[PDB]
C-alpha cells in the first residue's frame, strides 16, 4: 500500500474531514476545497517556476492547456493523462490516473463529493492571476470510486 | 529560491495564518500547531514504513534518538544534522539546517513562536505510539530568523 507524499495527503485529508464536519452539505464542501486551492495556489504560483514558465497572455483554450501541463510538470513532474478539448463543448478536461491527493481513499456514498477540489482551486488561482475568468470543477474522483480523476476548466 | 514541496508547504503556511487569527495567545497557536502535529503524526505512521522498520521496545534515550533516525529516513530521506544527548541532560535536541515546512517563509516578530511546531506534534505521536511519554517543542525556527530549525524532545 505505498503512498507518495504521505506529508501532504495527511494534511489535506485533515483538512478534508475539518470541512465535511464543518459544512452544511456535499456542494459547501466542495466550494470550501475549492476556495482552500484559491488560497493556497497563491503562494504555489509565486513561489515556484510556474510563474517563471508560464506566460503573460493566456488567450484560447489552447494556451489553458499549455498553462496546465506547465503545471503539472513543475508540481508533480509528469504530464496529465489527458487533456481533453473536444467532449465538453467550451471546457477543457483533465485527467490523472494517478492523482496525489485522494491516494488510496474510499469514500462510499459520497458521489457528490469532489474529494480533490483543493486542485480546482489551484487552477483557478493560477488562471486569475493571468487574468482569465474560469470556472474549474472536478467531474470524477477516485476516492469516490471513479477509475481516475478528473477536473473540468471552463473558461467563463 | 527553490522550494520543496511546494504544495506541503502552502497548505501548511495556510493552516499557520489561521491558527494565527483564531487564537488568543502565541502559546495558543504552539499548541495548536502541535496537535495538527499528533494527528498528522498518526496518519504517517500508520501509512509509511516507519512502523515496519522501528523497534517495538524503546526503552533508553539511545533508542528514542535512533527512532528519530528511522522518521527522518522515512519522511525526509535524510539525516538530521545533529541529534544532541549532551547539551540537554535527560532530553533529545534535534536539529535541521534545511527545515521542509518553513523554506522561504521569514515572520516578522512572534517571539516565541514555533512556526514548525507541527513536528513537535508529529514526534509526540509517534513516540506515544511506541508507549515512550515525551514532551516535544521548538527551541528555534528559520521562519523567526535562526540559522536553524531544532526540537528538544523531553523525555516522562
Ligand atoms: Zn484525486
Ligand atoms: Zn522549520
Amino acid at each position: 500500500p505505498k503512498i507518495e507524499n504521505p506529508l501532504l495527503i495527511s494534511l489535506y485529508s485533515y483538512y478534508v474531514e475539518k470541512t465535511l464536519s464543518e459544512t452544511k452539505s456535499i456542494e459547501e464542501a466542495n466550494q470550501r476545497l475549492r476556495e482552500l486551492g484559491k488560497e493556497i495556489g497563491q503562494q504555489v504560483y509565486l513561489n515556484t517556476e510556474i510563474v517563471e514558465k508560464t506566460k503573460d497572455n493566456v488567450a484560447t483554450r489552447e494556451d489553458v492547456a499549455k498553462l496546465i501541463e506547465i503545471i503539472y510538470k513543475v508540481l508533480f513532474d509528469k504530464k496529465p493523462n489527458d487533456i481533453d478539448m473536444k467532449s465538453a463543448r467550451g471546457s477543457v478536461r483533465i485527467t490523472d490516473d494517478d492523482c496525489v491527493w485522494c491516494q488510496e481513499v474510499n469514500l462510499e456514498g459520497m458521489r457528490g463529493f469532489g474529494y480533490c477540489e483543493v486542485f480546482s482551486g489551484i487552477l483557478e488561482a493560477v488562471l486569475e492571476f493571468k487574468d482569465v475568468d474560469a470556472k474549474v470543477f472536478q467531474e470524477m474522483s477516485k476516492a469516490t470510486g471513479a477509475d481516475s480523476c478528473i477536473w473540468n476548466v471552463r473558461l467563463v
